[PDB]
């Protein structure tokens, strides 16, 4: 199996490189470093500096590497970017993954393993309540939208022309190599700034000083993890999340014990158009065996080391 991982030079992207690279299997990364390292990239992994809109880069690195199957992480993934510029997150996200398909068709790719968002894709999640995967698509941002639209494009090629697919709705992922910009980015802002002796902003979720909003934050090791088995055996629609949701404070906490650390908490209004509750239903992925191997206190543990570990 030849795998090209869209991306891998990125946080997502670097960690399922390794894991794949640990299971036998040759890989390539695809990756222009709008934000991804390319020290994320390990020795003797074929690099090709490409961004996924240059569709003669992308036909290229198609020719010279051969992939049998495609793990797609590259993105605009910042929901704030998209919302101050959606045609950046639409040229990256729908032309970029566009061209991204068409090379997959030309050469006949196997499967194709998208990189979407549990987060921004179901919207609200009531108490008590776990998002599954039939709900339907409730897009309030230009990232979510060109995310959703993306998944409508996998389906229309798997029945049209065959392509499997497999769309991966991530929760808020959090580990190593983290930047502050993602989904789970409050993680390394925490992390950064309780290490540095900053005052945090604790945003609430609807009266300052409350718990904060509710995530379900998973650690990407599991969720490189969940992409191997998505990669090798499933099709469709998987969230990977822990299917257990944490408040900022509790995650505040977690730094600041993993830091050693009492941090100056600074309470804020709740920040405009942000969700007050998303956790995910991990009961169709759990089915196929998988589980975090990773508890959020070991998580924000490892995540705080990272950036200690920085000189
Ligand atoms: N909490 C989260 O981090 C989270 C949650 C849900 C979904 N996701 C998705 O997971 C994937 C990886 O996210 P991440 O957190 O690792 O972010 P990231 O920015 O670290 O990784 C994205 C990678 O794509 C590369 N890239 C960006 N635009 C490109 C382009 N036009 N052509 C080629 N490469 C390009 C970047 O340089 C980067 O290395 C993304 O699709 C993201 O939307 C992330």
């Amino acid at each position: 199996m030849r795998v090209l991982v869209t991306g891998g030079a990125g946080f997502i992207g670097s960690h399922i490189v390794e894991d794949l690279l640990a299971r036998g299997l040759e890989v390539a990364v695809l990756d222009n470093l709008a934000t991804g390292k390319r020290e994320n990239v390990p020795k003797g992994v074929p690099f090709f500096r490409v961004d996924l809109r240059d569709k003669e880069g992308v036909e290229r690195a198609f020719r010279e590497f051969r992939p049998t199957h495609v793990s797609h992480q590259a993105a605009q993934a910042s929901v704030k970017v998209s919302v101050e510029d959606p045609v950046l997150d639409f040229e990256v996200n729908l032309l970029g993954g566009l061209n991204l398909l068409e090379a997959c068709r030309q050469y006949g790719v196997e499967k194709l393993v998208f990189a979407s968002t549990g987060g921004a894709i179901y919207g609200e999640v009531p108490e008590g309540e776990r998002a599954e995967e039939t709900w339907p698509p409730r897009p309030k941002s230009p990232y979510a939208a060109s995310k959703a639209a993306f998944e409508h494009y996998l389906s229309v090629y798997g029945q049209s022309y065959g392509l499997k697919w497999v769309s991966l709705r991530y929760g808020n992922v959090y580990g190593p190599r983290q930047d502050p910009h993602g989904e789970a980015g409050v993680v390394a802002i925490f992390a950064e700034r309780v290490l540095k002796g900053l005052p945090v902003t604790l945003y609430a979720r609807k009266t300052p000083g409350d718990e904060g909003c509710v995530r379900d934050y998973v650690y990407v090791g599991d969720v490189a993890e969940a992409h191997a088995l998505a990669l090798f055996s499933l099709e469709g629609i998987y969230n990977v999340g822990t299917g257990e949701g944490h408040t900022t404070r509790e995650v505040l906490m977690a730094v600041a014990e993993a830091a050693g650390k009492a941090p100056e908490v600074q309470p804020a209004p709740p920040r405009p158009g942000d969700l007050e509750r998303s956790v995910l239903s991990p009961l169709k992925l759990m089915a196929h065996g998988w589980r975090p191997k990773v508890g959020f206190q070991e998580g924000i543990r490892l995540t705080v080391d990272h950036f200690r570990g920085a000189v």
